[PDB]
């Protein structure tokens, strides 16, 4: 219970002006944050295992079945089944998704890269985890 | 930059999880999560400068003004400035005011309360000082 | 399908600057507006059955239950069955439900009221009977 | 002031509903809904003035700038001005545009136009004219 109350008086405040920057970036580069960091990671690890993306998002396979449905319709990757094994769920980058990935790189909202510069290093891997650990609660996973 | 763009992700998916369960929270309370943190403020310290209570909040005097002139609306609190030093602002707690902080914090959103659960007072405090330096980042104070 | 997209471009617009000045109707009255007009009905036709103030929300008798449940946390309205007959459920301001829906008046946001004063009347009539078709549709209700 | 409130009961909880359903459709299609309508009269017109845009979606033009801005961060279309008069400003589909409109076209969210298939296309008529007749109000336009 302790610091609960101003975390979330925190987390209100900071999310509200947040929140106009997210939808300024969602307006610049077409994607909100996650499917952006999924476009990223198929972008550096190439073709991935939809299980695997869900474990990287700290969510539920169901929850990246959803968000890879979207990504499909704006064309940006492609879902198939392996030939033999067809368990095996693959995701891959369109070329489409690889050209809006780094056009999204260099359209990203400059006020959200202005607050986090002033974050060292450091400070952003505890934040990195402590939200990781915050999704692993709420999701149910790992 | 490094981290930036996993931490948006991660924030986009806990926020709007959290966004639900805050409306339900003003439902329950009829309080924001800063209007609430504000009346624990002045129920603990009694009368406080309305400088302090920016101060406690990260924000500008400014912020605050608008945050109590919203709680004096739904008569929660009194603003008045000193007999004879008019420059110094008081804000207190009504009757009205303490009922309403109690009966919130019996109301309080539980699903929230089992997440924060999951973290250890330590992680607590990490997160809690981490949405305080962005906090002051954002709103450009001390 | 025809005036679709026109509409949903205007009603994103005109939600976004709404949806602030909502923000700040909730933080001046401690009520979001559903809960605001429920008060309204009971304070202008006093205790009334819960599956009226359904009917007159245009919502299902499920949805009004989690409404009044918020209201009985900020205490604003008492619950309660007919004695003999424990299948009616009655809905009656309290004390402290009549006191917050005369403030709600008064603190009422006022940019909202200035646009839609510049309505006709007969225009705000056409805008709501609209709305109750849409509420309804979106319901499953009558 | 009459029908004000339960106009706005409703619209919160109309929009509440409707917001969801345009996340989703901004997840499906890289746009907001104002950025599509955009793009839908580009298709319909080809090449068109700022302040024409900005005439069909009753805002000011400095409202349109910003709008196409975020277009252009997408690619989605390009801005010139004419060779000989510099004041007159021209936005045009590029290619990548056009395959978004047609695209979006597709894969534009289910449950909204179900919803408003329940409306008459007279009745749509009608939301529409009030809809440009409260942004004229809100944006103070023509
Ligand atoms: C009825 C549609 C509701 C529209 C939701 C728009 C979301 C706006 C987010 C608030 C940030 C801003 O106002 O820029
Ligand atoms: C046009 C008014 C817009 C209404 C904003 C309501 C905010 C809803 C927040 C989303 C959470 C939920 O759907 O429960
Ligand atoms: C993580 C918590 C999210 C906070 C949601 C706040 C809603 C803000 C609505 C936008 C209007 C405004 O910015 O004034
Ligand atoms: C801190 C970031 C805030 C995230 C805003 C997400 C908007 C969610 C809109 C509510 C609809 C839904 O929950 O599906
Ligand atoms: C609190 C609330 C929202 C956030 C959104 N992005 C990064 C950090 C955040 C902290
Ligand atoms: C990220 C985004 C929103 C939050 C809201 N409350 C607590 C923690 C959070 C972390
Ligand atoms: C469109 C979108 C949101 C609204 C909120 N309140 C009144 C009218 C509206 C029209
Ligand atoms: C009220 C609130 C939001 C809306 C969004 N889209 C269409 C109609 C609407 C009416
Ligand atoms: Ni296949
Ligand atoms: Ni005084
Ligand atoms: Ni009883
Ligand atoms: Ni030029």
């Amino acid at each position: 219970m302790t610091h609960i109350d101003k975390i979330q008086a925190l987390a209100f405040s900071i999310g509200k002006k947040m929140q106009t920057e997210l939808l300024e970036q969602m307006q610049a580069t077409g994607l909100t944050p996650p499917q952006f960091y999924i476009l990223k990671i198929l972008d550096h690890y190439g073709a991935s295992r939809a299980t695997t993306l869900a474990k990287k998002m700290y969510v539920k396979p169901s929850a990246i079945t959803v968000m890879i449905d979207r990504l499909i319709d704006q064309e940006l990757v492609e879902r198939y089944h392996d030939k033999d094994d067809r368990r095996v769920v693959i995701i891959e980058l369109t070329k489409k998704g690889k050209a809006r990935v780094e056009e999204a790189m260099t359209a990203r909202n400059e006020h959200i890269a202005k607050y986090f510069s002033h974050l060292e290093l450091q400070e952003r891997e505890d934040l990195l985890r402590l939200f990781e650990k915050l999704e692993t609660i709420i999701c149910g996973t790992q």
